[PDB]
């Protein structure tokens, strides 16, 4: 009842937080901003120092904060990384350990992002968790900012949930965003700026693309937009829309911009009304500013959002995706969980579209990103795909032969290639 | 409104009712036992007469009726195979043509057999639509008889729906498994026994198999089946169980005799409670037999009945389905649909999703522990649960690649353990 002396009970330093975890077991965090630096960078001295070890730690998302502290190449033997996710973090652990002897020291956990609550909490269990927050409010609730996700349930789950207040966390609503400080176990304080997405550069050919894709979103529609130049690109052009809605994955730059500019109205959805829903949040420091006490911004946990059921209430779903490859029968990939979710959901939608979208091609011109075929375990299946883009125009692959589908890709290939594609089409007898 | 006489306006021969089918149209037809073969056999003739030309056929599940008709490989210029699942009999037809000069001759469509009757009704679009009807009853209502799955739905869509009466096809009832008199468009006679799936018998590992499944296998559990014998038998560790429901993409077999030993009750399911659910049906005479005017079987499409938000209702959902490898990290191959269980059982409250296979092949020469899947899989290693060999069970979700890895391995035949070992160590699965 007295919140001002829990919080000074609970309030402690960094250092003395993260003394207590035990060795051996299991600790998780929120997602990139989410990511706590001041407990994070405590916690990878306590490896340092040689006074923890066989800690495991699970997570998606990983940012510049855990990479550089715990995720450190060094405390790998101390602190094992359970990623979830792949990203540019564990890509470069991953090479290092290949020229370490074909090392092992990342433990890639297979899963989907949807069943990431169900996974943490049940089948593998996490002891410690910890998260970045927004200060205290007057009735003793901190607000998870940023992250829903998976952070909401574990939070809760944990046997232990420490926290890290931050001034720069927007306080967001949501459902499960709000922890009283009783749940809390303990508390420190770091009012530093959250990290951000980098602004990438926007390519020639996603002007093309996302005019080609713009013409595909219909009034009404109700966003998922990934991350990236081409999506943000996308946003630019849906300036002059009206009433669309966001239900969204990941919530970015562009797709706030729309919010700012009163084109997302949500007054079309069939499910949380009036509110732009999302799972995490990612950006730069202007967009995290904006979240704070957004009253039209509801931040749900991704057993929800990514739910393709769920996806599929609202009508009109439009998904726009990135990826790096799509192959001639085609499936997709993104590498070199999330997204797929929202293409299942998005073709469910009453007129629902999902699009991926691509450059034809990459290095000055000399690579084409549409290829005979995808190397390995793909990120979108065939059966899946819906609508692809690229410069060239786009293809509907619902219902096509083998046949139709590789004909109809090859010519949104680059010119260049598409004589190459075609002689490999005949060989692999796609035709 | 006298059916009679619609009936008798509308009864024609096999020929004349295949005669009207434009050439350059989209065909389709039930699947299996549903694919007609007095129809059929009509519809190949006219190919082979020359009066008929550039018609694609859209389907799943051929059965040798059409495998010996529409589907013979010198009429392939004419009736043209739009196969969305390859089996057996386009394996074969594919097989020679690559011995007929790299001639292509099987279209192959991408597709989840959930969305088949979406895709079939509206992506694709299909003119006319034939399938193996039950007898007109007193109303003037035939059934699906054995199918329902997307037969249900493109019945209506097609322009021109044509049904063969089969006093051997069962009267079942389902969603929209009835089919009035005034919706359709021709009828033709051909009162022959169904076609059946073989019986295969069991090898030695079903029987440890059986046992570690059954264990998994709660009270109150609402199945679904797998085709074949493994599945076949697992029903027969469970005549002593109570309660049990029946929520299945096909209904066979075993499941039948669940059924008919009162093991089925249904009474555990939260949706269809009371009935068993199923989309589309195989097996023997007696099977078939015993489907007619059952009141608590009952047949819905695919698009409900594959649908894993609506599998996932029911508490306690058990899917029990075969495959041909899992590898070390570990996704399923099935070949030389499911998925939707997989997906579904595991998100029933109390699930499990089972793959299960004997851990060799060609009498302890082959493992089908295998290191890596050579090309695009059945079951996708994030969507795995439950796989069982002899050996064991193992519960995958949340497990990292090397634990994957290591439990895997242990469910490989000792003789191949060490081999599978050295190889994980190669790819660092370790």
């Amino acid at each position: 009842m007295d919140i001002r002396a829990l919080y000074d009970e609970k309030l402690t330093t960094p250092e003395e937080a993260v003394s207590s975890i035990a060795s051996g077991s299991h600790l998780s965090m929120g997602m990139f901003a989410a990511e706590p630096p001041a407990l994070l960078k405590a916690l990878a001295d306590r490896a340092t120092r040689g006074d923890i070890g066989d800690l495991r730690v699970y997570y998606f998302e990983t940012a510049k904060i855990a990479g550089d502290t715990i995720l450190r190449y060094e405390l790998n033997n101390r602190i094992k990384p359970y990623s979830m996710f792949v990203t540019a973090v564990e890509r470069a652990l991953i090479r290092r350990g290949i020229e370490d002897g074909g090392r092992k020291v990342v433990n890639y956990v297979p899963s989907n992002f949807h069943q990431a609550p169900r996974l943490l909490a049940e089948e593998i269990g996490i002891d410690t968790f910890m998260h970045t927050v927004s200060p205290m409010d007057c009735h003793g609730y901190f607000s998870l900012g940023v992250g829903n996700d998976y952070s909401s349930r574990i939070a809760r789950s944990a046997r232990r949930f420490i926290v890290e207040v931050n001034r720069y966390m927007p306080r967001v609503q949501g459902e499960a965003a709000a922890i009283h400080i009783s749940e809390v176990d303990a508390i420190v304080e770091n009012h530093v700026p959250l990290i951000e997405m980098p602004v990438r550069s926007a390519i020639p050919e996603y002007t093309s693309i996302s005019h080609i894709i713009a013409d595909l979103v219909p009034d009404g529609a109700c966003l998922q937009m990934g991350v990236g130049a081409l999506p943000n690109l996308v946003c630019g052009v849906l300036k002059d829309r009206n009433d669309l809605g966001i239900h969204t994955e990941v919530l970015n730059p562009g797709l706030v911009d729309l919010i700012r500019r009163g084109v997302v109205t949500n007054q079309r959805k069939t499910l949380d009304r009036g509110r732009s829903v999302f799972t995490f949040a990612m950006g730069q420091q202007e967009m995290y500013e904006y979240l704070n006490d957004h009253p039209a911004i509801f931040s749900r946990p991704v057993d929800y959002v990514n739910d393709p059921h769920i996806i599929a209430q609202n009508d009109n779903v439009v998904s726009i995706n990135a990826t790096l490859q799509i192959d001639l029968t085609g499936a997709c990939n993104s590498e070199h969980g999330g997204q797929l979710d929202f293409v299942r959901g998005a073709y469910a939608s009453k007129g629902g579209r999902s699009i991926i979208a691509t450059p034809s091609t990459a290095a000055k011109g000399t690579v084409s990103r549409i290829i005979p075929r995808i190397d390995g375990p793909v990120t979108t299946p065939r059966i899946d795909t819906h609508y692809i883009v690229t410069e060239f125009g786009a293809v509907n692959l619902k219902g096509l032969s083998s046949t139709e589908r590789a004909l109809r890709i090859i010519e949104l290939a680059h010119p260049d290639f598409r004589d190459e594609l075609t002689q490999a089409a005949k060989k692999m007898h796609l035709i």
